[PDB]
């Protein structure tokens, strides 16, 4: 996937936008650029409003100025974002038809959504048990273990969704840049994997501080506080509070405090395994390619459905992969998950890949892995064999906050 | 501002209240507002506070609340950085300590006045019989940002009737590479998009 980065930065055109003005700059030192077309884009999240093409002629290091018809000017809410992409109408040697040469993207203008969510006709049902809550609605059940303290199951109709509780997660199958030149024999205490490890970041233990449920005139509330500890010190703690409504729609709200001398995490967010098992994956957010923080330019923030079999990068040596930013919306099966978040979905549980030595020895687990990030580390790879995450890519800030909502159909 | 929800509950712990306000202008909308109030047993009132801003409007030189307290009193103490005014892009020299200083000394004589004596990284502030708890920066005079906004040189200025208290979960970077263009770096912008902050409200 790397490769795309390259492209994008390679590139061999750069454009400006100010106002409804594109201005081209061309880094050509001897052609001009005469077997390029540049097509315009207009789209309210991932819907299209309007396109255009306009063929480019700029001189070698030179610009060019492209003129705007006037854009639509929505009121649905949402983000206008235009997107532009430099086509190769002729093949050339080492270039087929419609070749992609450069892109670019931008956040046209925003529309927040002051909504309200429409009445409903009857609220949860909040019930005690000894070991857990169950709340219901419908033919929707929810469930709570209170030793726990985590949405340990749930159902649509008759028919569990879950095969593992839905868990907060703070490490990461350590990437090859992760780990260095560390072995089992010469450890290098340097790479994040071994202060990870050492920091106990992989086998802390969660402990339930509190857990509370309550109904109110339109909602339940669920409530919980965890805290993770390593050796008498605890790392991280993580409150919550769920809530479900007349709509059937949960609410999640994350908020995490990390030890300021822990060892910055791999990541901040949840994850389960999931029953069911679809064929396609799709979303509103950066991609298609696998994205990282410090490595999404080459991304652009769009409408993408693909096979979940895409989702999965398949390197030599297994670790964290197929991940995605700057997610808004996210469907698998009968869900749908809403926020502002990162995210990777597979048949593999990090365990998994953290264990395996080499990609043929993956075997696919029972449905899918699910890892909803609030946020992600940057990969870094200035080098292999010491710690090359840029600072702005350490989740350093200490305390993160996030929010989910969850709905079928 | 603009009402969109305001709800109460009591719960088997406390009682809880859930407001959303929405902020506009000439039809478009800027910010939306959203909290969660929440008084305990102990008399103890938690605010948390979850903005949205519109990607597409100047971001913002803060974020946080106001109120002009009915009280006055002669100092102030915090654990925050301090002592001396400071800025986000401006606080190197900070230290994080125990402050107390006079009411006073919380107020910046800038001959031709403006927005001044924020203290950041705060944990808790006292003053008088009240106590606020979190993270956020603040600053507490007797002036208001609109008096000050107002008034061209500093000795035209009068204080108001209380102690205007402004608290913000996120400020903007002063600047200053120059004095005739924006010279307020990238990293000291607020364009985050969404920002949220936490609050304790409690008394003694």
């Amino acid at each position: 996937p790397a490769l795309t980065e390259a492209k994008h930065q390679q590139q061999f055109f750069q454009f400006r936008l100010s106002g409804q003005t594109i201005e081209v700059t061309s880094e050509y030192l001897f052609r001009h650029s005469d077997n390029e077309l540049l097509h315009w884009m207009v789209a309210l999240d991932g819907k299209p409003l309007a396109s255009g093409e306009v063929p480019l002629d700029v001189a070698p290091q030179g610009k060019q100025l492209i003129e705007l018809p006037e854009l639509p000017q929505p009121e649905s809410a949402g983000q206008l974002w235009l997107t532009v992409r430099v086509v190769q109408p002729n093949a050339t040697a080492w270039s087929e038809a419609g070749h992609i040469s450069a892109w670019q993207q931008w956040r046209l203008a925003e529309n927040l959504s002051v909504t309200l969510p429409a009445a409903s006709h009857a609220i949860p049902h909040l019930t005690t048990s000894e070991m857990d809550f169950c709340i219901e609605l419908g033919n929707k059940r929810w469930q709570f273990n209170r030793q726990s303290g985590f949405l340990s199951q749930m159902w649509i109709g008759d028919k569990k969704q879950l095969l593992t509780p839905l868990r907060d997660q703070f490490t990461r199958a350590p990437l090859d840049n992760d780990i260095g030149v560390s072995e089992a024999t010469r450890i290098d205490p340097n790479a994040w994997v071994e202060r990870w490890k050492a920091a106990g970041h992989y086998q802390a233990e969660a402990a339930l501080l509190q857990c509370t449920a309550d109904t109110l005139a339109d909602a339940v509330l669920i409530t919980t506080a965890h805290a993770w500890q390593h050796q008498g010190k605890t790392l991280f703690i993580s409150r919550k509070t769920y809530r479900i409504d007349g709509s059937g729609q949960m609410a999640i709200t994350v908020d995490v405090e990390v030890a300021s001398d822990t060892p910055h995490p791999a990541r901040i967010g949840l994850n389960c395994q999931l029953a069911q098992v679809a064929e396609r994956v799709n979303w509103l957010g950066l991609g298609p390619q696998e994205n990282y923080p410090d490595r999404l330019t080459a991304a652009c923030f769009d409408r993408w459905d693909l096979p979940l079999s895409d989702m999965y990068t398949p390197y030599v040596f297994p670790s964290e992969n197929g991940l995605r930013c700057g997610t808004r919306e996210l469907n698998y099966g009968p869900h749908q998950w809403r926020g502002d978040f990162q995210f990777n979905i597979s048949r593999y549980s990090q365990q998994q890949l953290m264990e395996t030595s080499h990609r043929h020895l993956l075997h696919a687990e029972e449905g899918t892995w699910l890892n909803i990030d609030g946020f992600h580390m940057g990969i870094g790879g200035d080098d292999s064999w010491s710690p090359s995450v840029s600072a702005e890519f350490q989740l350093s800030a200490g305390r993160y906050h996030y929010q989910l909502v969850w709905c079928q159909k």
